[PDB]
């Protein structure tokens, strides 16, 4: 068993902004409704790590969560953006498809994405492509011109990202 | 204990880490070679390999970690292993009737083994390595282009909790 900070950096470098939100709001407030839970412990468990929730002997909801080294399949773009819409006490859902565009703005300005990087992937969302923004954004974060991958899967986007970032 | 992962290793370990750990747990030492390579791997999967010693005094473990670990090219193009040394790519090093074998051994089946020997012949590691990959995990098309050990992991774990 390990503590969720131990993941922080990770998410920053390697998670996509649907998983990296879901980490942060995890991290924040203690705690995710069903959709986060699903949405980011089945991501968890396709990298092989198996996120666990516990309720604290004192009891703020009274849970606190860990992970360690490793039934539902983790969540495709697909799913995530077509299904399970996001309510308000909700994290989970794909920024791209699901936040207000002034609100995606300032999330991915939060983010030190460049200006122009933002302007391209406003763009794309008005559009609605969702998963080439989200390159779009993996671009920007790895400083590299072209991903080289068509985006499907946020599980994915974690494995290209750590070949980038391995060498 | 490095006994813990010796399943995770026949089924997401690409060839080369593979056989690492098989030497590790039979011959109880590596040479530097080795470690640095299956070491670097383990971290990039966030695992730490140490030796146990006793402090009181003038085993392998494996445990969380509390670095930078090698890509298919750096293992081919390098450091050739020589007898004694366990590194390096099996695809490109080891001689293909020894491959063949170890192939058997991982229950590749006899027209798998054969796609992987024309590949070794053409030099095309990667892509006989990616070949291995599909036949693991019993999939027509691994959906991606294959150059670092921790990748063939982390698509391997992909497949395995989907
Ligand atoms: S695109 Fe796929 S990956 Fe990128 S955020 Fe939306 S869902 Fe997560
Ligand atoms: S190809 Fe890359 S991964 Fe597959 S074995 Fe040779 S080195 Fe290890």
């Amino acid at each position: 068993p390990n503590s969720l900070d131990q993941i922080d950096l990770l998410s920053t470098k390697s998670f996509p902004p649907c998983m990296r939100q879901l980490h942060k709001a995890l991290r924040e407030n203690h705690h995710l409704r069903h959709g986060g839970r699903m949405q980011y412990g089945l991501f968890l468990k396709g990298i092989g790590l198996t996120l666990e929730q516990a309720l604290q002997f004192w009891k703020d909801k009274g849970f606190s969560y860990n992970i360690r080294h490793s039934d539902y399949t983790p969540f495709s773009c697909l799913k995530i953006i077509l299904s399970n819409p996001p309510s308000q006490g909700d994290y989970h859902g794909c920024p791209f498809r699901h936040s207000d565009p002034e609100l995606l703005k300032q999330k991915l300005q939060s983010y030190k994405i460049s200006p122009g990087g933002i302007s391209q992937i406003l763009d794309l969302v008005k559009g609605t492509h969702y998963q080439v923004a989200c390159q779009k954004y993996f671009e920007m974060i790895h400083n590299v011109d072209d991903c080289g991958f068509s985006l499907n899967h946020p599980n994915q986007f974690f494995c290209e990202s750590q070949r980038i970032l391995n060498g």
